[PDB]
């Protein structure tokens, strides 16, 4: 209810309505990203993450401003801070996304197939992210 505690002071009764929009209005990605960096990459939990308010329009945009902020956490004991994000680098498309490979991405291991595949995919959005950076 911290959000409910935050939304309450955020304005009276109509706040419950603005609670749903303002939830993802800022970050549906950084929210995911920090969470994806926090513990779990599971899309089902990601659904259950935003299912606590009010469909896939949240997970649709999850593919671009999104990918950027996830790369802004890179900072031995912090060696996995890269790994946790490094695993978030492998995972991508709807085929690979919609399935339990989302929980298998963190199993990295990394296929030699993708090694040339996502390099094409990151280079697709490599320019867009800097358009957000710059």
């Amino acid at each position: 209810l911290s959000e409910i505690a935050k939304i309450m002071c955020d304005g009276t009764s109509l706040i419950n309505q603005m609670k749903v929009n303002l939830l993802k209005k800022n970050s549906r990605q950084i929210f995911a990203v920090a969470l994806v960096k926090h513990g779990l990459f599971s899309l089902d939990i990601l659904e259950t993450l935003f299912l606590n308010r009010a469909y896939i329009t949240a997970y649709l945009p999850d593919y671009t401003l999104a990918e950027i902020t996830k790369l802004y956490k890179n900072s031995s004991d912090s060696e996995n801070a890269n790994m946790i994000l490094c695993s978030l680098r492998f995972l991508i498309t709807n085929f690979e996304k919609d399935k339990r490979h989302g929980s298998k991405y963190k199993n990295i291991n990394w296929t030699d197939d993708q090694e040339q595949a996502f390099q094409k995919k990151l280079q697709d959005n490599i320019l867009g992210i800097f358009q957000v950076f710059s």
